[PDB]
């Protein structure tokens, strides 16, 4: 039964119900973080941003099964075209916006990554990608507006891959934690 989630840390409760088995129900999960109203004052703790580029905050570590995190972007800031190992990852604004750009997996051939799709992510709207789906670059094109983002993967992973949108080459790459529980970890 899934109910409204009040407030994040009802989400964070009903999130651990579930991911309490083996297994994901995609479509509900998205719908409880939808469902999740943001309410700044609830995630400011997590909302830590760098001047140069956007920072991953850890929010809860799902007693393992998932990581729950907080994504700051400036203005100007963007990730690389990436992947998500094999993880679920669901992605919710919680302030401003973001563009997401849909690729698809290169080739083995060296070539230009060619967008499939972009769309506008608005706030409170949650986004869904798995690597069946396709790569994607997540991007917070405002100029005047930081964006901030909940995300959640499932298992979770501290590895991905970046690909050079002009040749499709991968290189591997690990994630870190600008902060941890509201605590900055250098
Ligand atoms: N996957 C990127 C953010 S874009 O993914 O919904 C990251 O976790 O840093
Ligand atoms: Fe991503």
């Amino acid at each position: 039964e899934l109910l409204k989630p009040r407030t994040l840390a009802d989400l964070i409760r009903i999130l651990h119900e579930l991911f309490a088995g083996d297994e994901v129900n995609v479509e509900e999960v998205q719908a409880v973080l939808e469902a999740y109203e943001s309410n700044p004052a609830e995630w400011a703790l997590y909302a830590k941003f760098d001047q140069y580029r956007y920072t991953r905050n850890l929010v809860d570590q799902g007693n393992g099964k998932f990581n729950l995190m907080i994504l700051c972007w400036g203005e100007g800031h963007g990730s690389s075209i990436h992947d998500h190992t094999d993880s679920h990852c669901f992605l919710k604004l919680l302030q401003g916006n973001l563009k997401e750009t849909l690729f698809d997996w290169p080739d083995k051939k060296s070539n230009e990554m060619i967008k499939k799709s972009e769309r506008t992510l608005r706030e409170n709207q949650c986004a869904y990608i798995n690597d069946s789906i396709g790569l994607h670059r997540v991007e917070n094109v405002s100029h005047t507006e930081p964006a901030v983002s909940l995300h959640l993967y499932s298992p979770p992973f501290d590895t991905c891959h970046a690909f050079d949108q002009r040749t499709g080459h991968k290189n591997k790459v690990t994630m870190t934690f600008h902060s941890k529980f509201g605590i900055r970890t250098p």
